[PDB]
């Protein structure tokens, strides 16, 4: 059976901002016997409400509980909605790892990157070239997302070896000496590719950039080559980035990327300039939506306040409601007329 | 366009028409219309004519190993113009370091070859693959992803930094090597215990430690149809012991990665009667010669020599690469060009 039309109808509602009809169509999608995943079909009777009857809007998803705990041992094939084309091809990705297993699909990553890059498509005399993504691949969805982006930027995708779990383990054991040497190891790989191939775009993190900038010869190269630097993670220093953007690489654009593997995605910051007072992120609403909640009371904070980040993914490919992330952010109003909060100045839970 | 030209090279290979395969691809690689910028701009400084002075696989000996080019050559230059515009090159690396490009049609071809037995192998298992091997810039990741797709389940990976391991043992820092190895074991254990894994791809040092955890042993006995072991430091006695005493219902084989040749070679199934680990290549696209360390002449069957590998296909051309391995030279063949290898060892 072909549900191509049904999927298309869903993606159309999202594009139009018909967010209420989007949600209702995907409740039907996820909980009907023909099109849903074994996982959500099996979960239905244990919910304390009827997802088809009682969920009409994005706000109504607050009735769901975070089911992240199920994701260590739930067989990954149970995550696959029956409604998806035989051609889909699920790919397995992981977070927490320890660890949670999720499935993602090319059509989803393609849709997400078309949203993410939608502005690059309009901005004047867009740069093109190779991307060096100094980011995890293996079980990490960020790798797959960055590979799709590099495709749109009209060059090839260059990668490095980087084990983020090893870095984490070392830090947690307070082995500062290992973390230190590992960082220099990462820097050396990034240096090699930048010095030996023509790289137009770089995706990295502040500690690796910091070290790269200490070397005049790499600086000279980046100055000539790099159109864009994307910085990822939750340990971004705005004043320092603003310093690099004006004093060191004034011809390079700087942006931040905030990854939510639980929501199968990434959120895109506004460009960081001398005018920037916060780093401000938008999500791919209505597919990925955020709520920002008080650390003590679990109620949505006032705009401008910091609270805990709660992310929800809903799409033809997956459904992960109300996931408590271990990050905090300033809550800001969505622009665009779309549901979901905008986030600023992400930090780790302290 | 060039569709029928490529399809014909593939038919040449399919029916083992070796001479016309080499010839047609010398034309392919050295035409101004279909060639790659790299091999076109390389032609003049050759002491021969690839179109005239090459008839056979053996003739490729006149070529030198261009691997030292591959650091700074723009990867765009390795792309044959003849490839359909809809192709999509991916970059892979080896050694500080060499860049090459590879294509899905190629990896798909290699895997259809590798898995040809998995048709004619009795009532085959299907399920998920855990490939505890490098991804990132490493082609071995992509190849294993394609294999998993054929086996009827999903591809699970781990984080593993092969360059860090190499950097660490090179610094004589064996505390880090031990710690890092168990970090790998820990990740493999988590997936084996939490998800249903049918096929495992790993290395002897990781597998050795996995087997020292009783729960993981029981899980592997219950779930694993196959283990593939990679690298050039196989201990055949050890593997045979594991196959008969510990994992009696799991099939063992070895994989020899030829990154320079954008491929892997598969060993025969390892059994209690195995006396050698014996590898076959995807001939005629990937072919081995085993040569003398001083003279560079092909050794005798049964003798250990330096491994030399050549890739030739519509997607690429990499002649006479000196690999950093030795092997016993063995007769190829159910007709095919190229040597069989046994018992690879590092140089």
């Amino acid at each position: 059976k072909d549900y191509s039309l049904e999927i298309d109808a869903v993606m159309k509602a999202a594009q139009i901002n018909d967010t209420n009809n989007f949600v209702q169509a995907l409740m039907r999608w996820h909980f009907s016997k023909e099109t849903g995943s074994p996982f959500w079909l099996g979960m239905r009777e244990q919910l304390n409400f009827d997802p088809i009857k009682d969920v009409k809007t994005i706000n109504d998803l607050r009735q769901f509980s975070d089911i992240s705990h199920c994701l260590r041992q739930e067989p990954v094939a149970n995550l696959v909605p029956q409604g998806l084309p035989a051609d889909s091809h699920p790919q397995v990705y992981e977070s927490g790892g320890a660890p949670k297993y999720v499935v993602a699909y090319d059509a989803w990553i393609e849709a997400l990157i078309s949203w993410r890059m939608s502005g690059y498509q309009h901005r004047p005399g867009r740069p093109s070239g190779n991307t060096l993504a100094a980011i995890p691949t293996g079980p990490h969805i960020v790798g797959a997302i960055n590979k799709e982006r590099a495709l749109r930027l009209g060059g090839m995708f260059f990668s490095i070896d980087i084990d983020p779990r090893w870095v984490k383990r070392s830090l947690s054991e307070g082995d500062t000496a290992t973390v230190r040497k590992y960082t220099h190891h990462l820097v050396d790989q990034v240096q090699n590719t930048l010095m030996n191939q023509d790289i137009r775009f770089l995706v990295t993190t502040p500690p690796v950039l910091r070290e790269l900038l200490k070397r005049p010869e790499v600086v000279l190269q980046m100055k000539q080559s790099l159109a864009q630097i994307t910085l990822g993670g939750t340990e971004l220093n705005l004043d320092e980035i603003k310093f690099i953007a004006s004093e060191i690489l004034p011809d390079c654009e700087f942006s931040a990327s905030y990854g939510s593997t639980s929501a199968l995605g990434v959120s895109r910051s506004l460009l960081i300039t001398s005018e920037s007072q916060q780093v401000i992120y938008d999500s791919f609403s209505p597919f990925i939506t955020y709520d920002v909640v008080d650390s003590i009371t679990a109620q949505t904070v006032e705009y401008g306040e910091r609270g805990n980040v709660i992310v929800t993914h809903l799409s033809p490919w997956a459904f992960y409601p109300r996931v408590a992330e271990r990050d905090t952010a300033i809550r800001l109003p969505g622009v665009s007329g779309f549901a979901g909060d905008r986030l600023a100045d992400i930090e780790p839970l302290k």
